[PDB]
């Protein structure tokens, strides 16, 4: 329907992008998805202003369903598609877009429009946001963080959605990666937006991890260089560090992955067991600066950030295999512990028999059941950090009030052994 | 009642067994047994005919017990009892009969008459087949297989019962592996038998490796030497290459072995810590042919097995110690999570403080209380292959029928890694 | 408002303790506790007569709260306070008063008065008796297992609450550890005692382990030592033993352990890293009679004990942090697999992301609400010793009242392997 978008005019961010608010609409178009053909349910293409990973003030785009029933009181549905190509031409909008002539159409079409026809067949407003944005950044978590949230406010200004509308999230492999930094930043980025839940699995929290994990012993190693050009592609003084130290080999390596028509697929199995050390001069490179900071900034996980990691309190479904071959299990787990321990509202859910195929499938139809008891405001109490679903009593129902805020109330002072009450 | 089956004409494969198709009965006869006189239940000893481990074609007799008010619509439960003997007269049928005399007699009398009892008071029709068969072979699936299907198929044929009669299996310990191995084989077996589920733990899924944890090195000993002679019983060219490399000693204890009145309580107690591999000359036997070939066929653990391994659909019930001191849990675990990932239908149990003795009756009412919703079709929605049973919800609840339907089309497609969704 | 106890008199055994029976009344006073204002309850201290480590006849007190709308039929709970000291003005008697001038304030002020508040509306008679005994011996079991006992006996007598009333129990650390030795003692001591629920997590079961656990590499290292002491002062003949090894540090702990205002507080801060050895000359001493004999009898746990430790048969609930860092995990777990191989009905509840001051209040809300189930007789049927609630069912119903008759009878007999049948 629409062009290539390194050709597309809508892909670009006007001179003016400053006096556009973050996550207010810049412009619209119609827009034919597979999607909203198949719900009966319009379709549009929202230019948006957000902003990026150095707090210049740019631009990005997300396509939005409207559903031809709708939902009272409103709620939103925030699909977060798994791109992981450093190409703008992979971006979700594009690809959505009914037609065979785009190639990144793989991402869109496996379990994707399931979960958004769920989504608008409940009734609920639908948006996907290019989170990777014009740059197209990869496994950078702030740019994709403000990106999705803002496309959440645009999706609200758009259609003059009530201020507190329920707003939900879905997300797989790097949609959850998405998903994940939309929450953690959720807090003080966008803070106007009442965030009812977040349902993702397969989260790679921390980034160098899921690095070193693909790096030099996975058929999908070429992850292993689509994530360090995303970062560099969102961190231009880490180009400025890797670009010289490139050799031969490295340069067209890092041309190949981030050309035109490189998306997941060819991504995946293009660089089968790549050492992406071996492309560069200095394999000590994860050491220095400004890539050592860059890394301990672009992490969930506690542990190593060089920064505070926030802890939602909303009502989060999370999920991973444990025999994970792309996305380690290590670091997720970690990230959901750690939450846990400063009170988060986890549950979570690990599959034995799991392949990181196999658990997209297995945690689709448990997280979109999970959605939607909390977009009725009755996700159930279990308990937090268990693999397994536990069942925990409500404090209101066993205490009576008086006890339970009594009891709530425990969190941060000291017990008798000078050690302090955490968050319960 | 009757005499020694030894003895018995009625425990013969008649002249003209190739006239007779696999499941059709040759002759019965009445039998007083316990367990029919406990529930007022008629019983009788069906000869009928069944097909063996070389396809040359067999008999066997199974007990069955006829409820004196039947359920309707009809359905049929077949007790996989544990003879763990290689003896005619340690098998199941003469044992049930009334009377104090026979040597196999604790194997009917401690939980099974229970199992069976329970299914007789819920008005259904009850056969326990003598699954090693007139050759007693102990630990050979096959045979084992064979036989206990075409006692359901006899069973339904001597009282006319519908085709898609519904039809649940219990069976622990040996009984499990009869019961484990009729599941295999019911594919392509007996495809014709409405197969409502099957319900058995503490399954020695591998042959090799229930021998390895038994040999040598426990007090029950006994177990891989009577499973050696199963095998060599339905398998006679392991027969002949064992017999000339038998020392006297170990001609001794293989003849004991065999001898009248050996049963399973015999057996276990007869042979502590006895290592087989002292009894016969040369101590690499198993990996020489045609024994090492006949293992790798006898084995359920498709990591093993020298054939491609069935995976059942239909709803599974399972259990087992982890602190198992005769059925090694390692196997089992390990035939559970492959069959789960190839999309079977397994209920995982696994138990924490647990004994073989112990977990025999453990899992007994669970089991029994886990088959009666499987009757009713409703056999629980659970997350399978996890150690505890977790309620996942239903596709055509959570997506509606045509989203469930276009959910269910992803399995063995591709996702956009390259690698193939599997059955989930 | 009442004086320090070792200068009141209430806090004297009378001469003729003899006259009176096990958890008799010797005398009792009003106490205005802050409990008891906030909930509308009068309140009283009992001076009562008990036993003691040596079955020489002695009394501790217990204080009492009376429901101003009281249930019908009578209800008992019974919260155990976490005294943690060997001091005198810690009990909890003294600290339950309304007022700020006593030193171990504390323990009766952060989760316990949640417990207790809970009990009293929902119209229990509540009793916490000060289990460590005139003595205040701390981590001695068999005192305190006697004194919590008989403080539910004198409260029964204070009233004249009928004697099948329903007596239910929390306690959480050192508060667990007397409630788990008023447990193993129930059988014996009180048979008069219709205990129908036991709450409580985080179990010291091992003296012996405890103090090696926070002995010398903890900063909890007071409880290794105020955990001898405790033992020193109920076993005079430790006492004798310990007294002469003293150095010159080792008196000015011991002295100050066990001074006024030393209390839990003081103890778990005020001794971090302390070697108990290094205080003691003979490091082999805990090794040396009479302290290894003490030991066997004070560890709960059956494969250290030199007794046959109880296995009560009343619902129990119990938990524990697995990354427990003062009270260790191992010991309760050990000690729960064995009481659940012998046939208890022990629910346990493990909780991953853990503290020991977080699984306080982890565990604190659903205990109340599972005891609020066992008074009304209803705990739930689950399995028995495994880290999370599977809902087992019931055998009667599932088998039918004859067969659960026959189940029940297979416990205690063979089965055919012939190890015996446990109780299940
Ligand atoms: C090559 O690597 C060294 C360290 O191994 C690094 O200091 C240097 O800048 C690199 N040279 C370039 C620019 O290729
Ligand atoms: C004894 O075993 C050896 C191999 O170790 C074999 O060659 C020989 O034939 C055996 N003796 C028999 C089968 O009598
Ligand atoms: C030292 O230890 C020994 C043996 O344990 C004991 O007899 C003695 O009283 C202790 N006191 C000193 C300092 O001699």
């Amino acid at each position: 329907q629409y062009p290539d978008p390194n050709d597309d005019p809508f892909y670009r961010v006007p001179a003016n992008i400053n006096t556009y608010a973050n996550g207010q609409v810049i412009q619209s178009r119609s827009a034919t998805t597979d999607i909203g053909t198949q719900n009966n349910a319009a379709s549009f293409q929202l230019l948006y202003r957000t902003t990026d990973t150095q707090n210049n003030a740019t631009a990005s785009v997300a396509t939005v369903w409207i559903p031809s029933k709708p939902a009272s009181p409103p709620k939103i549905f925030s699909y977060q598609v798994y791109e992981d190509a450093t190409q703008l031409d992979c971006a979700p909008s594009y690809n959505y877009l009914s037609g065979f002539d785009q190639p990144g159409k793989g991402t869109v079409i496996t379990d994707t429009p399931i979960a958004i026809s769920w989504a608008l067949q409940q009734g609920y407003y639908a948006v996907s946001s290019d989170h990777e944005g014009f740059r197209s950044a990869f496994i950078a978590g702030y740019e994709e963080g403000m990106a999705i949230l803002d496309g959440v406010r645009a999706l609200k200004n758009y259609k003059s959605l009530p201020s507190n509308s329920a707003v939900g999230f879905y997300g797989y492999s790097g949609g959850a990666h998405a998903t994940g930094w939309a929450v953690s930043l959720s807090g003080a980025y966008a803070s106007d937006l009442n965030i009812i839940g977040a349902a993702y699995g397969g989260l790679p929290a921390s980034a160098k991890d899921t690095f070193l994990f693909l790096n030099a012993k996975s058929p999908f190693a070429g992850f292993a260089i689509a994530g360090v050009s995303g970062l560099a592609l969102a961190h231009p003084d880490m180009e400025a560090f890797i670009q010289p130290r490139l050799n031969a080999r490295g340069r067209q390596v890092l041309q190949q992955i981030r050309s035109r028509g490189q998306c997941i697929g060819q991504v995946s199995t293009g660089y089968p067991f790549l050492d992406t050390f071996s492309l560069v001069n200095d394999t000590n490179l994860l050491n220095e600066e400004p890539i050592v900071s860059i890394l301990k900034a672009e992490t969930l996980v506690q542990s190593e950030a060089g920064y505070t990691v926030p802890v939602p309190k909303f009502p989060r479904f999370m999920w991973h295999a444990l025999e994970d071959e792309i996305v380690p299990f290590q670091p997720d787990a970690q990230y959901v512990k750690e939450q846990c321990s400063k009170g988060a509202d986890i549950n979570w859910n690990i599959y034995p028999v799991a392949e990181h195929i196999s658990a997209e499938l297995l945690g689709l139809v448990p997280a979109l059941a999970w959605l939607e008891t909390a977009y009725a405001g009755q996700a159930p109490r279990v308990l937090c950090g268990v693999g397994v679903p536990v069942p925990q009593p409500s404090a209101f129902t066993v205490l009576g009030d008086k006890l339970a805020q009594q009891f709530k109330s425990l969190a941060g002072q000291q017990s008798a052994f000078g050690k302090t009450f955490p968050s319960i």
